[PDB]
């Protein structure tokens, strides 16, 4: 065992862990920035986690083991000055200018600045933030003047994706973070996932905005600006708001957008149903014909990035449906004209997502008809929250409203989407009964849903057993892979997500204070919204979803073949 | 939350798993493939089931707490679930514990005695050598000890992002291998070992030089010269049930005596070489201002990682050979001048934490005038199993002394075992040369610990200049590919395939994931190293009197002459 001192308390304990996590745990404040998820920036550390250690000095709170003896102290007049010091520092690079800054409201150095007192000895005002910030990518910003070069972001590449596409690069004798050889993100094996800017603590990364595009948009006589949610906006815009975690916004942001200026408010979720139709038809198919097998999803662009970059001989194997947000968007340029009269031309259609790489897949060159995108833009959950705040709507006290029905009624396989694990529940909800041509009462399939990075199980589908894997995360793709487990069996669908815990935990959804992530999982309590919609709506099948049986009985005729086929799949390898 | 626990009501509001909370309350959850906070995801071995009231048999390894849970750990259903999974694994183990190299501290024989479980039907292979690879100069595996376990996979990722172990599917039958059945040594592994050390059966094991060395020590001709790593005497102790953090250097000098050996010296005395080699090298691109930065090379592994994914490194690597394979170069040549020794008739053996070490003393070029540097070297297991075999009682031996002509050591040879070893004691002589100083503050604790990657700042002749410590063959990838590596200019780097540094090596005692709970394995082992250090008289290598005497009267001058004739290996 060890003894250890703390700000003159004794503590006896066997554990073997770090000063700082030994403090926290015992409620004994040390601050920290370039710390998180258990690494800190290891060249040119932060050090605002300084603590004394009595016989060995300033030491690093965050990366030194406890040992028995020693003594720290955590507040000392030389750890303050050291901290502050550190602080000033960083300000001497920051453009402190926080009242039009995306993270005002949010940040985790403003915090720090706040705490210390600190100010920079040169007040940092970039003249040339053209230079400083890269827009380049459709769907990343960096604006390095905010940067910090703590490297969380390049630590959090390297956890959640195992790419390292974010690195610390020399740019002319001075360091910066960027994508390989200072190319657009776009450009290199970066996934575009977004988990970057969600570990980063400042406002050095973002999305790239689409705010423009949509209040253009809005603005402009001749468009009929559509708008539909993402399943993970609706378990996650409320934090924005103070309302707490997990709390089912839905109605709200049905107001919101309508109070917005939008003129049709759909849902995603009619979306993640019409790709169920497509994608348990398909897999059906392959049933019958023995394959190819495995089939893999193909709704997450992070994933379908991943596979191009890495794993391109895997392309044929993707679904070919698209993806909620793409097959409503091919939907809203040809069926919704058709049962309202609007010119096609003049639709123009935004999404709300938990995601930057959405932002990616709606913009390929061929994820159009005719000249018409799909998708006309796309703005993630912070996005939405700051055009609600700029327009002075009182979110939390608006009255709940109801979507347009006729792309926005959504089944509970469709609203479970965003979890890990969804669109797998969702699909084999579709496909058994599909298969068997049954109308099944059990439809819950529990063994794939939760936060291990590699799920599995076998399932019965008339009369055969199947294998499933659901793949949680990039880095688990990496895992399942390289690991061999792919060979272990013969698995015949598989779901793949880039980011951990499902799209509730995308890289375009509300940043969460580490202080707040300790005492809440943020990934099962978004989660959990999306199941208990589930759990009390009447359908809980896509294709029993009455809107779209319209749908495909007056437009599309039977999915998987002719006219859905032709419009609403995309061929990912070609 | 409340939960109870085989009756007992537990409060808590921990965020952890079944297992963890269990074990943390020393409630005896087994388990079987969770390993460094892993589980095998697909084909789960189940041997953590237990009994949630409400929900079933759930694994406890990977299913997290919650409130009111109860849980029997132990009910007539668990433990019938449990026994199966451990009867169907029997069904795959050639269950032959007689001549099995684990057959003293096999994990999985404690599970089996814990449910006794047994086969349902005997597997009892008439043909082994189907099931057997032992082409590699490092790594052994024997698939009729393998559970399919995965904790070599997931070791392998985790420690090395390499893969090159991995799950394949052969005749319709799972294995574990290398792609498409290669040869180790023919693919990107590292033969670093780690594997083995997480593999809890003989599946996976060193390959063995113990034929070698007994040969040796039985040919009449043969003078067999034994040295031991570092770690060794920090480490073999374990084995020997000594408990963690026994320094038994004196024993293990004894025991090699009673085990036959003509000549004992240590490989210390080879550190310090190394060191004189090196910090002459260090200081000498100092004044040629480059090239930088400069590498060590005294991992294998590392070297193996750098030839496989960082070839434009090579050049950049310390030309100086590694303690290893520097003192058997010297007790090629300065000892046979200082004994009378014929040459062709000294068998120079080392025994090492660790298997790529194997590999090393096998390299082609690691000889001169035909004349092997390292002909044989066993781990620290092997000579366990050697010493036991020849009856003799370790523990109660008393201690002797090394022949002191190539056994000697000061405390920064003493202290290579551990990570940033080498880095302090290579500084403590780099920064003496370059002043012309004898200078009294000598402990870079900032290069120490258990950190993947540390630095420091250090100056030499009022000059700055940047150091790194790569803990790791996976950290290593980490540095490189995070653009770490480009932040400043670095000037020395060391790197060391296993976390922690040897003392973690390959070749290491096996640890029951229930000690390494308790005990900080990687810093108890590494303690007596340090602790050497700070009792030794010379805790410089250029003190050691007799380094000083065989390079005075054999070798010359540090990286000059004879010196850089013999005593370094350039990688190309
Ligand atoms: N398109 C689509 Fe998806 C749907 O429906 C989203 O909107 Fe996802 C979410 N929430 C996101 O971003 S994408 C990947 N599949 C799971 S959910
Ligand atoms: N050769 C050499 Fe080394 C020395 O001295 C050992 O023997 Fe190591 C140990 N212990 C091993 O194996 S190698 C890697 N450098 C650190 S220590
Ligand atoms: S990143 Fe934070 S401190 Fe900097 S300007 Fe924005 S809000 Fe202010
Ligand atoms: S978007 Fe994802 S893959 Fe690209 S740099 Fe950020 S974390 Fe890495
Ligand atoms: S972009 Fe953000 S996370 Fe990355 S180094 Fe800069 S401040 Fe840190
Ligand atoms: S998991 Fe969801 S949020 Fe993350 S990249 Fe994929 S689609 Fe986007
Ligand atoms: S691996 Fe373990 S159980 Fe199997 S034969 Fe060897 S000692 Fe016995
Ligand atoms: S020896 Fe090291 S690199 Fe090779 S398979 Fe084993 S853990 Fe992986
Ligand atoms: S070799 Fe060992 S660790 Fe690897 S799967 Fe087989 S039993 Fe498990
Ligand atoms: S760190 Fe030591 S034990 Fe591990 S591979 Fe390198 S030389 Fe061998
Ligand atoms: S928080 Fe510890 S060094 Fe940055
Ligand atoms: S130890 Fe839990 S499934 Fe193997
Ligand atoms: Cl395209
Ligand atoms: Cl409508
Ligand atoms: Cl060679
Ligand atoms: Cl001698
Ligand atoms: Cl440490
Ligand atoms: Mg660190
Ligand atoms: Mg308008
Ligand atoms: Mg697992
Ligand atoms: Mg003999
Ligand atoms: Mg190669």
């Amino acid at each position: 065992m060890k003894t250890i001192i703390i700000n003159g308390v004794q503590f006896n304990t066997d554990e073997d862990t770090t000063i700082l996590k030994f403090a926290r745990d015992n409620n004994i404040d040390i601050s920290a920035l370039c710390f998180l998820n258990n690494c800190n920036n290891d060249i040119n550390k932060c050090e605002i986690c300084t603590v004394e250690v009595e016989g060995t000095g300033l030491v690093t709170a965050c990366d030194t083991l406890i040992e028995d003896g020693m003594i720290i102290n955590t507040n000392s007049d030389a750890v303050n000055e050291k901290i502050k010091s550190r602080i000033s520092q960083l300000l001497d690079i920051h453009e402190f200018k926080c009242g039009p800054c995306n993270r005002r409201e949010n940040c985790e150095f403003l915090k720090l600045v706040i705490k210390y007192k600190a100010r920079a000895s040169k007040p940092f005002l970039p003249k040339d933030k053209t230079e400083y910030v890269d827009e380049r990518s459709k769907s990343l910003t960096v604006d390095r003047t905010k940067c910090l070069l703590c490297g969380r972001c390049v630590n959090a590449c390297g956890k959640n994706t195992e790419t390292y596409a974010m690195k610390f690069l020399n740019k002319n004798g001075k360091t910066i973070i960027g994508a390989e050889d200072e190319k657009c993100f776009d450009d290199t094996n970066c996934l575009l996932c977004g988990q970057c800017i969600i570990a980063c603590p400042v406002a050095a990364l973002s999305e790239k905005s689409h705010m423009d595009r949509v209040k253009n948009a809005l603005n402009a006589p001749e468009k009929h600006v559509i708008v539909a949610m993402a399943p993970s906006v609706r378990a996650s815009i409320g934090e924005l708001f103070n309302m707490g975690f997990g709390v089912d916004v839905t109605g709200k942001i049905y107001t919101a957008l309508r109070q917005l200026g939008f003129d049709k408010i759909f849902d995603i979720n009619f979306g993640a149903d019409m790709t169920i139709m497509e994608e348990a038809t398909e897999l059906v198919q392959r049933i019958e014909n023995n394959g190819p097998f495995p089939m893999f999803t193909s709704c997450c662009p992070g994933w379908v990035r991943q596979a191009e970059n890495y794993y391109p001989e895997l392309l044929n194997n993707l679904s070919s449906a698209k993806s909620p947000q793409q097959i409503f968007g091919t939907a809203s340029k040809t069926y919704y004209p058709s049962i309202s009269g609007l010119d096609p031309k003049n639709v123009f259609t935004v999404t709300v997502m938990p995601c930057t790489s959405k932002k990616f897949e709606a913009d390929r060159p061929q994820m159009e008809k005719d000249g018409l995108r799909d998708i006309d833009a796309v703005i993630t959950t912070r996005e939405l929250a700051k055009m609600i705040k700029d327009a002075k709507i009182p979110f939390a006290k608006l009255e709940d409203s109801e979507a347009d029905p006729a792309m926005g009624e959504y089944s509970g396989a469709g609203a479970i989407f965003g979890a890990t694990g969804g669109v797998m529940e969702a699909a084999l909800r579709s496909a058994k009964d599909f298969a068997e041509n049954a109308e099944l009462e059990d439809i819950e399939y529990k063994q794939v849903r939760g936060l291990n990075g590699i799920k599995e199980a076998e399932v019965e589908i008339n009369n055969n057993k199947y294998n499933v894997a659901v793949i949680n995360g990039a880095s688990n793709l990496f895992k399942f892979m390289k690991s061999g487990m792919i060979n272990e069996k013969q698995y015949h669908f598989i779901e793949v997500m880039a980011c951990h815990g499902g799209c509730v935990n995308g890289g375009g959804q509300p940043h969460v204070n580490p202080k707040d992530l300790e005492k809440v999982d943020i990934k099962k309590v978004r989660a959990s919204v999306l199941y208990n919609q589930d759990e009390h709506l009447s359908k809980r099948k896509s294709h029993e979803n009455t809107a779209l049986v319209k749908m495909y009985q007056n437009y599309f005729g039977k999915p998987g073949e002719g006219r859905a086929h032709e419009i609403l799949h995309f061929k990912y390898k070609k």
